[PDB]
């Protein structure tokens, strides 16, 4: 059907370590927020993991967007794959983000991917986080709670989050899960399980603000995925970062191609539903003509023709991550070729190092040229991370734009 604004717009999602539970707590928070609000579908687990490759490897592998309401605001929520092997995912995933709730198993404990996701969340630019510790429905030890909490509130810190402020919620998403679908009408108050993700949807409304987002600005959309709709055509998917898009505006497709297209927007969606113009925050789908999808592709910005220029080299100040950060065990020097991730943007670039340096080590705080192999919308502020190897390597910001 047609979208309906009634309440603002927040972009939310799951991060956190392989198996912690993100998308178990993903369907638990639709179904739980549908018994009270009848306009929120409820997604199960099979319907979020509902990829052949999903369903073969046995994890989260493509980024998932469902859609739930409080009485306050109306979400759109990215969950995330906590694999190492799909960090790629995630980063996009983030990059949508105006909050993240972070999953951290009570059973485990913060994890290898518990670090490297509030590392990247932080780098494309997750502005607070609230956590949910789950499983707790097998830790019956209080001890061992308390110090799972106190382990994680020290490892936010550690990338400049208030950790000692950020709520944590202790629950089940699975007992939560269960109790939805022995009764889909459970109402707060009536389950201790459910209650419990109450509690975390009270902290999303509450902690998580909603951000100032600027409508007047020209257009720009970050492309995070691209399909083929049967009969109506190819749409690119993503957060508008600014201003607004309209059906049968003219829009550039900025970045990864040798050149810059344009194309008319033929449809806009939020979630299924017809939107008359998505604006600034809106998580959409854009249709858009003449353009298959194999000439339109995840980290390309789509803009108001003319109102960005992609760019290939420039300066940054980068943290080289120590190895007890899951960075490198060694530096490296002039020619170094790792990954490049701004927003949703994945692209190899040239390490050229100034006369002098010879060689980065793992905990330097540096500053160096970056020559990228395809243009792409920059930014001087930009923060970006670096991995090399599929693994996290530094983090920095783009200081200066070079060309
Ligand atoms: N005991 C218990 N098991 C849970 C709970 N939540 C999830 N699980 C179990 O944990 C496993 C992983 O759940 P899942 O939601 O897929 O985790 P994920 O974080 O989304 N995985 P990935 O990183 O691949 O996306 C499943 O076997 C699920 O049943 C919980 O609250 N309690
Ligand atoms: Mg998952
Ligand atoms: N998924």
């Amino acid at each position: 059907g047609e979208f309906v604004r009634t309440k603002p717009h927040v972009n939310v999602g799951t991060i956190g370590h392989v198996d912690h539970g993100k998308t178990t707590l993903t369907a638990a928070l639709t179904y739980v927020a549908a018994a009270e609000n009848p306009n929120v579908e409820v997604k199960d687990y099979g319907d979020i993991d509902k990829a052949p490759e999903e369903r073969a490897r046995g994890i989260t592998i493509n980024t998932a967007h469902v859609e739930y309401e409080t009485a306050k605001r109306h979400y759109s929520h990215v969950d995330c794959p906590g694999h190492a092997d799909y960090i790629k995912n995630m980063i996009t995933g983030a990059a949508q983000m105006d909050g993240a709730i972070l999953v951290v198993s009570a059973a485990d404990g913060p994890m290898p991917q518990t670090r490297e996701h509030i590392l990247l969340a932080r780098q494309v630019g997750v502005p607070y986080i609230v956590v949910f510790m789950n499983k707790v429905d097998m830790v019956d030890d209080p001890e061992l709670l308390d110090l799972v909490e106190m382990e994680v509130r020290d490892l936010l810190n550690q990338y400049e989050f208030p950790g000692d402020e950020v709520p944590v919620i202790r629950g089940s998403a699975l007992l939560a899960l269960e109790q939805m679908h022995r009764n889909p009408k459970t109402r707060r108050g009536e389950n201790e399980w459910v209650d419990k993700i109450w509690e975390l949807l009270d902290a999303i409304d509450e902690y998580i603000p909603t951000p100032v987002r600027d409508v007047d600005k020209p257009f720009l959309m970050p492309v995070e995925d691209v399909f083929t709709i049967t009969g109506r055509g190819t749409v690119a998917t993503g957060r508008i970062e600014r201003g607004k898009v309209k059906v049968g505006d003219e829009v550039e497709i900025v970045g990864l191609a040798p050149e810059t297209r344009k194309t008319v927007v033929t449809g806009v969606e939020m979630h299924r539903k017809t939107l008359q113009e998505g604006i600034a925050g809106d998580n959409v789908g854009v249709l858009l003509r003449g353009v298959s999808r194999e000439e339109v592709e995840r980290g390309q910005v789509l803009a108001k023709p003319g109102s960005i220029t992609p760019h290939t080299k420039f300066e940054a100040s980068v943290y080289v991550l120590k190895k007890e950060e899951g960075g490198r065990h060694t530096g490296f020097f002039s020619g170094y070729r790792p990954q490049f991730y701004f927003r949703t943007t994945d692209v190899t670039g040239v390490v050229q190092l100034p006369p002098g340096v010879e060689m980065v080590m793992p905990g330097d705080n540096v500053t160096f040229t970056v020559e990228l192999i395809k243009p792409v919308a920059l930014e001087e502020g930009l923060r970006f991370a670096i991995r090399e190897g599929g693994r996290t390597v530094g983090a920095g910001v783009v200081t200066k734009i070079l060309e």
